[PDB]
Order: C-alpha cells, then structure tokens, then sequence
C-alpha cells in the first residue's frame, strides 16, 4: 500500500543503516549532507516507481487497445499484449510522437531504477574503497586525542597535588596527500552529473504532449497480414503515463533542489570551518597549532569528518564546555579542567 | 485489514521508536508534545490512505464508465482505463466542476502522502541536525548534576563523621546562543504552515459538490474520433470520492485541533516553568542561582528538555522527594539528604 | 482467518505488552482492571471488524444491485459501485429508512475503529503523561522500603550478636497533591463517556428494521438521466449488514457489562483497602503510622498501585509471611524476622 | 493449508508458552491437567474453524442459489449474496427446518470462536488474578526449603568434622484461607458449564436433518416484489454445512471426553496425595509434621502446585533419592545426606 511504501522509504532507516560490523562502532563514515543527498536521490525514484503502480492509483493493466466488439476476450488480450511488445517494433505501430515516447512510457520504471542504481554506485564505491582508511585514521586520531587529554589532566592533577605531537604530525602529513579528497570530489561530481542527466530525461518525459501514450497498433504481420476480419489497426493507450509524468516532474523538482546541495558539497574547503581542533589548543600537552584550512587536500575532508563525528568524544565535549565557559572568562581553563575530572 | 492498519499506526510504536543507537540511551531528544504532534500529523493521513482503499470499504475498481451493453468486457475496461488516464487530458473529458476536482479525486492518496512527508521532514531535520548537540550537552549536564550530588553527599557524610559551578556557567553561556531555539521555532513554524495548507486543501476538497466525481468521458481521439459504433461520450464516476471527502474532513478536524498545540509549542518561554534546577539549590556544593527564564534563547529549550527527561536522574529524584518533604518542614534538608544515602 | 484473528486479539498479548524500556522494569504502571477494560474496549471492536469481513463469513462484494439481464457484467459492476458511492448522494437513492442507515451500514468498520481509537486515547495519555512520574515515585518508594527492611534486619542481627521516616513523609506529602488522581479520574470518565456513546450508537444500529440495507438506486444523473435503455432504478442490498448488527449487539452487551467496571474504578477511595503498608508497621526502623485512607487524593491511587505491584518486593513478601504466621501467634515477629535472613 | 493449521495448533506451543517475564522463572503456575484441558478446549474449535474453510475442503462460495439460465453472472451473484444476508430476514426465506438452522449454519465459526473465548476466559482470569500470589508464595516456599536443606547439611558437616519452622507455620496459615481454592473451583466450574453448553449446542447442530442447509429464498422485496421476469423463489444451499456437522460432532466427542477430566479436577482434595513434604521430614532442621490433607482449603491447592513444580528443586530431588534408597534400608539417611554434598 501507499502508506507501507512511505514507511519503508521515508519513515524507516532506508540507506540510513550504520555499518553492520564492529570495525566502525559509532563512526558515520559519511557526512550528514552526503547521506541525505544519497538517500533522497536513491529512495525518491524507487518511491515513485512503487507509487505509480500502487493498487489504488492503478486502474489495472498498463495498456488497452479497444478491440472490436466481435473480438473475444482473449483476442483482445492478444491485441493488447502484442501492442505492448510491439512498442519496440517500429513497423507495427504508427504514432505521431514517434516510438521513443512509447519506449519511455513502457520502461519508465526501468529508467528510474537505473538512475537510482547509478546514484547509489558512487556512495557504494566510497564506502567500499575510501571508507575503511578514513575510519582507521579517524579512530586513531580520536584515541590519540583521548590519550593526550588524559595525560594533560593527569599532569595537572599531579601539579596540584615523549610529549611529542604525534597527532599533529599525522594531520600535517595528511595535508600533503589528496587521494581521499580526489575520490570524494570525483564521486560527488559523478553524482551531480547523474542527477543532471536524470533532470534532462525527466524534463523531456514531462514535456511530452500527453497524447503520445495513445498509439496506433497493427497486428498485421505473419498469417494475419492479409486477414480480412481483423481491422487494419487498433487504438491503444498506455495507462499510467500521466502518473509517470507527474512523478517525473516531482523527481525533477527534487533533483534540481538537490543539485545545489551537491555543488556546495563539492567545495569542501569552504565547508571546512569552525575549527574542531581549536578547542584542544588550551591543553599544555597539545601544541598550539591548528594548521588546517585553505587546501584542496585530504586535511579539509578529515576536518569535516572530525566536525561531524567528534561529538562522541568525551574529551572533546569537556574541552568544548570549557571553551564555552571561557566566553565569560570568569574562571581559568586549567582550573576548570582539573575540577571537571573527566578522564573517562 | 482495517484492524491491522489500526494496530500498525495507532496502537503500535509508529514513529515512537527511540533512537536505535548507544549514543542516546534513554534520552527522548524530542518533547512529548512535539512527538505527539508529529505522530498524529504523519500517521493520520497514512491511516486514512490505507482505510480509503481497505478491502472492505472498497467495492472494487476506482472508476466505472458504464459502457453500452454491446461493448465487450475488455472494451468497457479500455473505456474505464482511458478515462482514468484522461482525467489529466482536459480535451477528452467535459465535467461541470472542471478538471481540478478530477485531478484531486485521482491523486488524493498522493496528496495525503505528500503532506505526511512534508510534516515528517522538519522533525527529521531536527533529529539529524540539532538532536546530537543537545543530546551531548544534556548528557554532560546530567553527569555534572550526578557528580555534584555525589560530592555534596560525600561532604555531608564526612562532616557528620575546585568547587566551581561548571554546570551553572555552561547554562549561563547557553543563555546567549540561540541557534538551537531558532531551529526549533523554524521547524515548528514550518510544521504549522504545512498543517494550515493541508487544512486549506482538505476544506476545498470536502467543499466539492460531491457530483464532481461524475465526469463525461470521450474516447474519440485518433482512429476512433470518426468511428460511429462508439458513443460520443460515456458516464464515468470516480468511486471512493465520498470516502475521500469523509476522511479529508476527519483530517481537517484533527489538524485544526492540532494547530493550537503547535502554536502553544512555538511560545517556548511560556512553557519554560516549574524550574527543574530550583530543587538543586539546597545543595551546599551547588550555587544558589537558577537564572533560567524570560528569554528567546536556547536556555529555555534546554530547561524544557531537562524538565522532560530529568526523571531518569536518581539525584534529581532524591532532591525532588527532599523538596516535597520540605513542604511540611518537619525535618531538615541536609539531615534528610544524609539519611537518604542515594549516591548510586 | 477467524482463528488467526482470535489468536492475535484475545489469545495474544494484544495491548498487554509491558513498556519496552529499562526505565520501567517489572512495573505494570496500569492497574489490572484498567488494563482489562482498555484491552476489551479496544480489541473487541477491532475483532468484530475483522470477523465481519472474514473470508468465510463474507459471501463476496458488499453490495449487489441486480442489474437487468441485458446489462453486461461491467455495466452491472458500474451500477453496484455507483450505488456504493451514492449512499452519500441523497438524490441518487430513495430508501424508506432514510440515508443515515446507509451511511452507517457503509461506514460501520470506520465507526468501530473510531470508538477503539477514542477508547485507546485516554490510556495512551495516561501512559505518556502521568505514568513516568508514578513510576519514578513508586520505584523510589520500593527502594526505600527495601533499604529500611535491610537496616531493620541488620539492627536486629547486631542486637542478637538518621532513622528518619523519609518514605512516610513522602506519602504524607502525596496526601495533599491530587493532580495524578484528577488525571486518572478524568481519563476513566472520558472512557466511560465514550463507552456510553458507543452503546447508544450500537443500540441505534441494531434497532434498525434490518431492511434498511435494501435501498433503491438511480444511475440517472448526467448523460444517462434521459437515457431510455437504462431502468429508472435498481434494487440494491448492502450485504453483511446483518453481521454488522449481530456484532454491534455483541459489542453493546460487552460494553454495558464493562461500564459498571469503569464506574467502580472511578471510586478509587473505596478500592483503597487492605492496607499494604500495615505489614511494615512491625519493623522497629519504620514508624507505626499508615495514614492512607478516605481521600480523593493521589495517596489512594499510590496505595492502589502499591497493592498492585508490591508482590515483586522481597521485603514486602517476607513481612507478609511474618504477618500471616502472626495470625496463630505461636512465635515472635522480631525472632521470625531474624530467622528469615532475607536481606537480598 | 491443513498441515500448517495442524502445526500451529497441535504440534506447536499454542497456549503452552510459559509466562514471558522474569517474575515466574520456571514456574508453571498452571497444573498440567488444567493446561491440557484449556489447550484442547480452546485450540480444538479454532482448528475446526480453520479446517472447515481450508482451501482444499472448500469448493468455493458458502452458498449457491441456482439462478435461472437467463440470469447473468452478477444477477446470480446478487441472488446468492441476498439470500446469504437474508438468512436473518425471516420473511425473505421459507425453510422447513426454520430459520434458526440457517442462522447456525451461517454463524457456526462465530459460535465456535465464542466458545473458545469463553473457555479461555477463566484461565486468563486465573493467570491475571490468582497466579501472581501463588507464584510469590511458592517461590518463597522453595527458597525456604533450599535454605533449610543447606542449614541441615551444614549442621551435619559441622557435627561430622532461630531454628523456627517458618515454612511450616506459613503452610498452616494457608490451611485456613480458601480464596485461592475458591477461585480455582469457580473457574473450573465455569469451564465445565461452558463445555456442557457447547456440547448441547453441538449435539443440536449435528442432530439437524442435514437438509436444513437447503432453504427457499425470495428476492421479492422492494421494486422487485411485483417484477415478473424474476422467479418467485430460488433454491439455495449452504455449502460446508456437512463439514460443520462433522467437525461439531468431533468437538462434541472431545468435550464429552474432556468433561470427566474437569470434574476430576474440581475434586482437588482427592488429587492431593503423594505428600511432597513427607520427604523433608527426615531433616533435623525441619519439624516432623506434614499436616496437609483432607481440606477444601488453599493448602491442598498449594500441595498440588508443589507436587507439580517441585522437581526443579535440587534439595527436593536429593531428599527424594535419599527416600528411594531408604526403601532398601542398607544405609543411613544422615550419612547419605552428608555424602551427597548437594548444597548447590
Ligand atoms: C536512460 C534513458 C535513455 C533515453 C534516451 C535514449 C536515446 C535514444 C536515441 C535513439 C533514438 C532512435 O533510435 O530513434 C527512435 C527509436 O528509438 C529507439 O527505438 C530506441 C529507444 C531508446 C531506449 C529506451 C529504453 C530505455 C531502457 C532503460 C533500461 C534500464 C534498465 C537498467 C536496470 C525513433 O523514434 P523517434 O521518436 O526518436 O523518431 C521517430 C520519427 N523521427
Ligand atoms: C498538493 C495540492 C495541490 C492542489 C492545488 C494545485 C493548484 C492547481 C492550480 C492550476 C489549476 C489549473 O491549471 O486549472 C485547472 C487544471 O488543473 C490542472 O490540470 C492542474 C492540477 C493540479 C495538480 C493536482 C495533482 C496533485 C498531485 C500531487 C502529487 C504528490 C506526490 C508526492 C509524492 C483547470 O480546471 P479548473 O476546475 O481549475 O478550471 C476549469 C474551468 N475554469
Ligand atoms: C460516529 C457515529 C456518527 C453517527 C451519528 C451521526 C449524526 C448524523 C446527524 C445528521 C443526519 C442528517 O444530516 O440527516 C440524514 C443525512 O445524514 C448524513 O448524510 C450524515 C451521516 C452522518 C455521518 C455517518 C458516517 C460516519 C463516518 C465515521 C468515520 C470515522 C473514521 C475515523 C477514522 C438524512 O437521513 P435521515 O435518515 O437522518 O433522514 C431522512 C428522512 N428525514
Ligand atoms: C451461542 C449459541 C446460540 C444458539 C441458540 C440461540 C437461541 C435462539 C432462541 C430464539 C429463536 C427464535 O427467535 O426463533 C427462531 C428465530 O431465531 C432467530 O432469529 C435468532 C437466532 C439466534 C442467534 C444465532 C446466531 C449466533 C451468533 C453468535 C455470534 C458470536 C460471536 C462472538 C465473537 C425462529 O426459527 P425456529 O426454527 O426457532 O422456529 C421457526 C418455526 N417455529
Ligand atoms: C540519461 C541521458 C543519456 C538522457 C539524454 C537525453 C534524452 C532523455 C533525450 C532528450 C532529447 C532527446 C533527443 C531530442 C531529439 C532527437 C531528434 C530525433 O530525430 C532523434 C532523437 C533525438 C536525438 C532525441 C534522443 C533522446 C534525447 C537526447
Ligand atoms: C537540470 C535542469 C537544467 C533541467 C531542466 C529541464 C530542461 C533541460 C528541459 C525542460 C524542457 C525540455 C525540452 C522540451 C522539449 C524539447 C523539444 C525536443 O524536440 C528536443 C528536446 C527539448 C528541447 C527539451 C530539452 C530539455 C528541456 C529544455
Ligand atoms: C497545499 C496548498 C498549495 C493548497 C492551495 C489551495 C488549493 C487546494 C486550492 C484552494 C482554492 C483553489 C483555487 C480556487 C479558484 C481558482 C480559480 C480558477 O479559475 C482556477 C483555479 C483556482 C485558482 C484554484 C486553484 C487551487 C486552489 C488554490
Ligand atoms: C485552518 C482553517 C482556517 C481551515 C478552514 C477551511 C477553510 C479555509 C475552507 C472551508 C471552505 C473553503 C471554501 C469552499 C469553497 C470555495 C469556493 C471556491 O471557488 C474558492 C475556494 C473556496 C472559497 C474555499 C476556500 C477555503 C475554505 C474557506
Ligand atoms: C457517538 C455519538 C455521537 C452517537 C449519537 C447517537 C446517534 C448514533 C444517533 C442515535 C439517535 C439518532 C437521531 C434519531 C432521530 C433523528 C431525527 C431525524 O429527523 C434526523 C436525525 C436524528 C436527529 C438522529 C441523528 C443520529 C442519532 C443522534
Ligand atoms: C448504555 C445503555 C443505556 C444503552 C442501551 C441502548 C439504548 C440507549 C438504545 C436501544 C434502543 C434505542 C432506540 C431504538 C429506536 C429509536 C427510534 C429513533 O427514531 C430514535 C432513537 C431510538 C429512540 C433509539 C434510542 C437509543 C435506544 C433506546
Ligand atoms: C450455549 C447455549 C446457550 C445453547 C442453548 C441450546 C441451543 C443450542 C438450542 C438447543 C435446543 C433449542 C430449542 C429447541 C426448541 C425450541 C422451540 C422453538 O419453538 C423455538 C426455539 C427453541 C426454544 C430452541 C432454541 C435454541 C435451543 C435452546
Ligand atoms: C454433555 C452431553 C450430555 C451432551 C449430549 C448431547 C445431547 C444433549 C443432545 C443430542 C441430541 C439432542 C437433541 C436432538 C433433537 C432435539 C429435538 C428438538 O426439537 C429439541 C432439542 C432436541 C431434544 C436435542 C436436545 C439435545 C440433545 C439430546
Ligand atoms: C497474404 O496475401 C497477400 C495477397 O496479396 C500475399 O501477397 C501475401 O504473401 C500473403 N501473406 C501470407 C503471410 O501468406
Ligand atoms: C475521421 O473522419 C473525418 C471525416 O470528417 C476526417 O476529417 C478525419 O480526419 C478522420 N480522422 C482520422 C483519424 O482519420
Ligand atoms: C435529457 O433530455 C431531456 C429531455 O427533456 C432534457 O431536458 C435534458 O436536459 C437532457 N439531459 C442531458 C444531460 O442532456
Ligand atoms: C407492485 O405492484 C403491485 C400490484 O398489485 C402493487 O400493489 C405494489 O405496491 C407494487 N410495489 C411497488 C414496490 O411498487
């Protein structure tokens, strides 16, 4: 039913499932905006496919040819099925709009499924190629941040009663390499191109005259070519073509609204803001150097992933509340850190 | 069946599922009134869609055109399907009420699903954008309250046998920022606007003459335009239109009753009452300062979320019972706190 | 099938599911009588809806109009569907009993579902508004009782080898407030009113002549108004109306039997008997004062909830067996308590 | 399918599910004979309902009226559905056996479901009212038996290298109260009465002439009353009536065989034999006094429940093997108990 389809595709965790494995425990591995874009671009065409053939919206068979009254039920069924299979056969049918509109009307669900698959492909390539590496690197970075926070609080407590910036060096090295950012931009660009092509196709499909679904059909090949009792042609109409056009314009609207989001996603350096690591600069055990901005490198992408999935880090949360309290400046950062006692 | 739909949509945890993740363990992340509003506004139109096409209420096909007796079964089926697809084609049909009523009668399930999706969108935006931040902040606040309660009871026990207000400073800082409250008000306002538009549409749909479902249909395009055996027109009726109107007025009543709730929700500062933190003011380790009221800021929203999901805090429950006992004034707050022995 | 519906709605845990959350572990949060009343009042109309359209009891379509023999199958189907949709349209049909009986016959499942939803609403309001508070308070009370029992047995063992009545003070304070009892009485009263209205409706529906299901139908609007081959009217009958009346009288009987139960529930103070706390009065560490009776206050409701869900408390069970043994008076209460050794 | 129904209702744990809660861990809370009686009396009529309308045994529709050849398919369908709905309407039909046989033939599944529900009601009342109390009491009794066994074995080991009969006093007190036994006897008696009424109904249904399923039907009310082309009456037959009678006699046989079991159950004191507590009399720490027999009191019912669900007690099992070995008398009870070393 329509409501069942809605529950499956919008109100359920459709493509929102976290990786089912212990390797990525709590790691999104995909930005929220990218996940939203993929979920829409994939589950919208599927939802429209399901809707267009819902038991309520669908009168019945997808084509009716209006055989003569003399024709029996199965003769008329032969006519309808023959014309359905003959939309491909150009000789059999003669339609003013041509044969491409008939092909599109017959295979619209296939085309929507193709677009959905093509849009799901780049996210899958990301999750299967560049996701494990960033997952491992980000897990190491979070562990290093937790360890340095613990060491700093232990030092503060000892004072009240190595020291090498490994994480900073690793981030600096990431500043050079750009394979991950190149893959990310390539997959986003392919998604954008697929969306644009889908918009072109949907606009063309919705621009039809709405009468191209009606085509003339001739069961006059073979032994029936010179038969007399059979009329030379029939009036066939492809039902649900109006529904297809409505859903196609809906998908076109959604995709044109979505494309600016993908374009904004492509410009990762601009998105790289609100320095996540700036909060850690007040730790004595952490060097006061952010050095993450203004670069078409994997460093900006790692900064984005950190700003996305750093809320799970207790040390980061503690430092963030310390920073927020520092806005008033009533107290002192080391005193607040010592009082917090948030090692684990 | 009707009962199955009821069990799925009203008697089950439809959209009442808690976040399936360890990050939010026991945190609602959504006020009870907001959750009720979203659940109604989403699962009502879906329930009505399912009901309108239930196997019992539905006589059968959604349109019957009453072809002549001479017409065969599949000729009549062609007529019915053609008219179903031709509700869009204005030339084919001539109805007194126009063609918009026919469009609405055909696509009412789609319109209800659209309203449900549009009403579910703002809650989803909230849960995916502003929910993680408030979850982390509120978890930190609850942990700080538990820790300060434990410290105060330990101090009392030591007396019987830092001290910095970090949580108060954090709340004071939240008094300034307003991004969360702005997002909350924006999503509530969008929900209200969607509800009002849905009410307008449902009132218009229910105001129809009830005879607009009957339209005249002409299969007279193409080779059949000059055919003689076919009548110039047919009498088609869209079945289930009365059911659609009944369910639409039901949804209109529900939404007009719900809109005052959304308006009351928009006025969060008025809702900010029954100070949750007032109970903690009797703790020696906690400063006697509430400072949370009369502000279009995130502080009021945080106060609401606390008053919602603070019952899970053992320290808060203990302080609440101490406060309630203090109404008589027979005993002493520190003595009762020491006797309680409710560290964990 | 009928047996499947029975298993789902009477032999299964339909609305008998305990709260699926760790917050309420073993707490009913709903009295047994109230749960029985809600389960009946909700799952009876749903069961009757399912039964009335069971594949065995149902001959087939819900209306047959007996078109002339000259009419084709789909002409007759058009007639039947038109009349089904025209039960609303007063002009189309002319029935002796009127049009309200036809509306009721068509929408009886909707009306039963409406009554079920309206009866499920007050229980849901209770469980979502007043259940968390009573759950927290009752959990605290049980924990306090366990702690005082442990302290008393420890004192007795020490003798053989604070002391403040916090729980008693909390109960005394609950004696004043009445918001929970007011909500309980309001929800019970609304349930009673809904049940009475349902009884009125079912009595009216069952009082019909049983021939109102037969109505005269006229497909004579539009181009067919002046058509000659079509008869001026048809004889239509709404099938399953007898089944609807039978099930409606069954529901009426059940609801009239149930209403006295709801009225008895409304009088909570009378139900407040068999003092649960009287057993704890023999503990040296517990003050000898019950002070819970004869009040339209939340104290009586809390006493009811205690008498309901106190069997899970080992200390209460031990004190109950001590009390029962004290009926003979052969031994001594402190000696029996010491011998029991039931700390945990 | 038939085999699926069999698997669900006889070969599966239909109504044999243990209470899904930690409160009753391993406690039957229902005697084996009572559970068997309830399972049969409930799942037999449901199984017969399912069988009577199985896709294999069922030819098709439940009534066929044999309309004239001139009648079209949907005219005949109208006739059949009209007569199906008119079995209630006495004026419409004229049958030699009357109208009650037709009512019974139409609503036999409803009557079987009613009997199943009425037979399931007393067991449900028991499980929801008197089951928690007996569960708590019996758990306490088993814990006391385990503790006294442990104390006795510890004393024996100490000798080789309070003392109050709390459980005996509790059982003696149970000797007085009779509310549980009264409820048990009342529910068993209601089950017996329901079974007898079901037997009466099934005997009456099976005693029919087998031709009462054939009734004369007249679609001659309304505009068709004076119509000429329609015959004055039709020959309608209610299919599956023979299957209903066969299954009804099967259920009658099962219920008459079952009723003696219920009568034997009612006489609980006679069932109270094979003293379970007699084995514990050899323990030095346990007083040598059974005092459980010859009483219409809850003590006999508790003895039955003990004899039912005491096999789970390791101490009871050890004492039972000691008793069995004592039949030969080769050894000594205290020596065997010391050698067993079965504390836990
Ligand atoms: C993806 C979207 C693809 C849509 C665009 C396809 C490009 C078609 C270009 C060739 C057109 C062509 O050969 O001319 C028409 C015949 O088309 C044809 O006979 C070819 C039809 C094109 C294939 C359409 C079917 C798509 C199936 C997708 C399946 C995906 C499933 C994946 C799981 C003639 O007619 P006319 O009207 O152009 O001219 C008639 C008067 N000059
Ligand atoms: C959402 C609710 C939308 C309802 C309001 C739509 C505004 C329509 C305004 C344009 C009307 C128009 O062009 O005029 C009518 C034709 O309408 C048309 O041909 C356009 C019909 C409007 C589209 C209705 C279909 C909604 C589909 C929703 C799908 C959602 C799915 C999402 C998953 C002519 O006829 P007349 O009677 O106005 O005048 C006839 C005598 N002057
Ligand atoms: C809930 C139970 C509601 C039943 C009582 C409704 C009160 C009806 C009062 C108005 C009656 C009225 O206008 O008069 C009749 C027309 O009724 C009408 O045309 C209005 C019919 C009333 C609506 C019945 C449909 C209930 C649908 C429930 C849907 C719930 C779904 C929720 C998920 C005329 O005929 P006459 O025989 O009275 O007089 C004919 C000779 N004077
Ligand atoms: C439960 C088993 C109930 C069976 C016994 C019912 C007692 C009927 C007594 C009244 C009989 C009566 O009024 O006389 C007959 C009409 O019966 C009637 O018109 C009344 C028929 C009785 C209702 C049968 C339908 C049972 C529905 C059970 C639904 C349960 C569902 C629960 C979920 C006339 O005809 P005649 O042959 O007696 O005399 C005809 C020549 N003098
Ligand atoms: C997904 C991508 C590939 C879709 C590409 C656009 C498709 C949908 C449409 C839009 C415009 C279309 C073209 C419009 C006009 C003509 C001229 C005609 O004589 C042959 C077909 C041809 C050449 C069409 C082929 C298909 C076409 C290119
Ligand atoms: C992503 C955005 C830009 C998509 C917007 C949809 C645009 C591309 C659509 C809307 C209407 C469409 C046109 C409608 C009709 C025709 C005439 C046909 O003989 C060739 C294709 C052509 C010229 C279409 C090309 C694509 C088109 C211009
Ligand atoms: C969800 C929102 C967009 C719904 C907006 C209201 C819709 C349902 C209805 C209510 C009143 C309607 C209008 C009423 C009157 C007219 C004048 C007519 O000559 C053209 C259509 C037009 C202009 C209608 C368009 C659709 C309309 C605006
Ligand atoms: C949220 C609340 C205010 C909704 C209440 C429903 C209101 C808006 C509905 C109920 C009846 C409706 C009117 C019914 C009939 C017409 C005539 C038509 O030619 C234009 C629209 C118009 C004028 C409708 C406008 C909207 C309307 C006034
Ligand atoms: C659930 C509640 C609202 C149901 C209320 C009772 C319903 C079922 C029935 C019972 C008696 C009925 C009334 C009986 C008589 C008349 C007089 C007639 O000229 C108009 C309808 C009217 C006024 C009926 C309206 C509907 C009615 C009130
Ligand atoms: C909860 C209890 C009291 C419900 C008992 C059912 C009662 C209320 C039912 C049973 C028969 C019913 C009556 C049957 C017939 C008519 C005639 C009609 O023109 C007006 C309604 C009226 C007068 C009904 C009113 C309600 C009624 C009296
Ligand atoms: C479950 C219980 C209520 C069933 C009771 C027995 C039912 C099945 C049957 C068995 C015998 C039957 C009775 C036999 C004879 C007559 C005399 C006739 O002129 C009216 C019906 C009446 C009075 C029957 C009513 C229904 C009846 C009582
Ligand atoms: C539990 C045991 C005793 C049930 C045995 C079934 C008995 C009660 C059945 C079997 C045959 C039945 C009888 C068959 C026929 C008739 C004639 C009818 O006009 C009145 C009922 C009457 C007289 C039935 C009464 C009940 C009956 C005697
Ligand atoms: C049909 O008859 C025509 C007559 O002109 C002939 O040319 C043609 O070959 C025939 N077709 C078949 C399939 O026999
Ligand atoms: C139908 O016949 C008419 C006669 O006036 C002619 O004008 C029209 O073109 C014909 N239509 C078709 C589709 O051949
Ligand atoms: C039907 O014919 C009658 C003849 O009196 C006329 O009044 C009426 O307008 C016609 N109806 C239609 C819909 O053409
Ligand atoms: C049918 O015709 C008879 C002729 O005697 C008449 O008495 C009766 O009222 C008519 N019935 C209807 C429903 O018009």
């Amino acid at each position: 039913a329509i409501a069942q389809l809605a529950t499956e595709y919008v109100f359920s965790d459709f493509l929102l499932k976290e990786p089912t494995e212990p390797k990525f425990k709590g790691l999104r591995l995909e930005l929220a905006v990218d996940k939203m874009v993929t979920c829409i671009a994939v589950g919208l065409p599927l939802l429209l496919i399901s809707l267009a053939f819902a038991q309520e919206i669908s009168i019945g068979t997808q084509i009716s040819c209006f055989s003569p009254s003399s024709f029996s039920w199965r003769q008329a069924a032969f006519v309808d099925s023959y014309c359905w299979a003959a939309v491909q056969q150009k000789n059999s049918l003669q339609s003013e709009s041509g044969n491409l509109p008939l092909w599109l009307h017959k295979f619209f669900p296939y085309i929507l499924l193709l677009f959905a698959i093509l849009l799901y492909l780049p996210p899958l390539f990301w999750r299967f190629a560049a996701a494990p590496h960033i997952c491992s690197d980000l897990k190491f970075i979070m562990e290093e941040l937790d360890k340095v926070y613990n060491r700093a609080i232990k030092a503060a407590k000892s004072a009240r009663d190595f020291k090498y910036p490994i994480v900073e060096q690793y981030l600096k090295t990431k500043k050079n390499s750009n394979n991950l950012i190149i893959k990310y931009i390539s997959c986003r660009l392919l998604t954008l191109i697929i969306i644009l092509l889908a918009c072109i196709y949907l606009g063309y499909y919705f621009s039809l005259s709405s009468l191209s679904d009606e085509f003339v059909c001739s069961i006059k090949s073979g032994i029936l070519r010179n038969d007399s009792t059979v009329p030379d042609q029939f009036q066939c109409k492809l039902i649900a073509v109006g529904i297809f056009q409505l859903l196609s314009v809906i998908n076109l609207v959604v995709y044109v609204l979505l494309a600016p989001v993908v374009v904004y996603t492509l410009f990762v350096p601009f998105r790289q803001k609100t320095d996540v690591l700036k909060v850690y600069e007040i730790l004595p055990t952490f060097d006061v150097l952010h050095f993450k901005s203004e670069g078409y490198n994997d460093l900006s992408l790692y900064n984005l992933f950190l700003e996305e999935n750093i809320s799970e880090v207790k040390s980061y949360k503690c430092l963030k509340v310390l920073e927020n309290i520092k806005s008033s400046g009533q107290g002192i950062d080391p005193m607040l850190l010592l009082t917090n006692l948030g090692m684990i």
